[PDB]
């Protein structure tokens, strides 16, 4: 069963303007992602100093960040807190409708587009060089679902039947223009220029 | 009842670190109080848009500065998810034990005092202005409380009998030499700078 959702209007209208504004500065995307994954890892360990418990999916706490040429994929993995399906739905765990608002009057106001993240739907500039997005997801209250969206005004949720035990991975399916991401060099020039001091762990895997 | 708690070894050094250590560039501990506020009521908002009677203990989400020059205090008052007595013991909902540490580790790596919010411990910067914190609290879960603390190792917690609603302040009593924040102009200009893209109304009240 793959359930089909609209956006609501604000988020299309969101991820029409990430998608459409001319906006050299693309790179700005993985920072972005590895703050999302650093907020959901600082979330499971909060909730796990007073319930351990909470920790039984998984004691490790960390990002992986997995190029694949062949699939043309980008891969950012964390053991974070991770989203119930209603999260999923519910824009991905953000407050994405007032905060699209906020960022669209602080673009106003001349912010820029590097700006995003400060009106929490920094995840949507995953749009900024990816045509498709999966996002594989288990919270410990929940299953583990597939959400997808290659934009266009709607999303779909799904089960997903390869288990993770607990946390979140956005995969990036690039743009083909967009393959400097894919590479090593690139890779780590972008971790070290926005995410120097991110407090887990985070690993570049090699092809 | 007053309770008092050992604050957690690293925590207290943290505290002493940011006494004790020469770093002229006080002002950016207001602009990590309101983003806390900030991201408080972002948890409240999200809640809400579940559970919408979350906002039966009020449906304003706002912060307001308020200057008292007679009291010596500054204080930054939200209406957003408020904390438990677990939570405020807790080090104030923070991960501020391995906060801390990343933020150390960063600090030799040549970090700046400027980046401690970046570690999810931004609270402890309201020691750069302030000689005494007292934060009263609210969450929909829980009583009113009251903790507080001037540093030096512990900190205390009670309850406390000015109805809030729902919210956090966090009442400044400022260094005797710190009182530039408490003048209009002064804490304008710092909300201008570091503060203009929040999300919800900052109201500096009038003395
Ligand atoms: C829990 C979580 N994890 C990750 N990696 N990303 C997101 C969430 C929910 S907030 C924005 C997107
Ligand atoms: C919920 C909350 N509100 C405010 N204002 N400050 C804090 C918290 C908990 S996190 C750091 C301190």
């Amino acid at each position: 069963e793959v359930e089909t959702f609209a956006f609501q209007a604000e988020i299309a209208q969101l991820m029409s303007l990430i998608i459409n504004t001319f906006y050299s500065n693309k790179e700005i995307f993985l920072r972005e992602l590895i703050s999302n994954s650093s907020d959901a890892l600082d979330k499971i360990r909060y909730e796990s100093l007073t319930d351990p418990s909470k920790l039984d999916s998984g004691k490790e706490l960390h990002i992986n960040l997995i190029p694949n040429k062949q699939d043309r994929t980008l891969t950012i993995v964390d053991t974070g807190i991770g989203m119930t399906k209603a999260d999923l739905i519910n824009n991905l765990g953000t407050i994405a409708k007032s905060g699209t608002k906020a960022f669209m009057e602080a673009l106003q106001a001349g912010a820029d587009i590097s700006m995003i993240g400060q009106f929490g739907v920094g995840f949507y500039s995953a749009y900024l060089v990816a045509e498709k997005v999966t996002v594989i997801t288990k919270h410990n209250d929940d299953e583990q679902y597939a959400w997808e969206s290659s934009a266009g005004g709607s999303f779909t949720v799904r089960t997903d039947t390869e288990p993770m035990g607990r946390g979140t991975k956005v995969i990036l399916h690039l743009k083909e223009d967009q393959t400097e991401y894919l590479e090593e060099r690139r890779i780590k020039e972008i971790v070290k220029k926005h995410s120097q001091f991110i407090g887990y762990p985070i690993t570049l895997f090699v092809e």
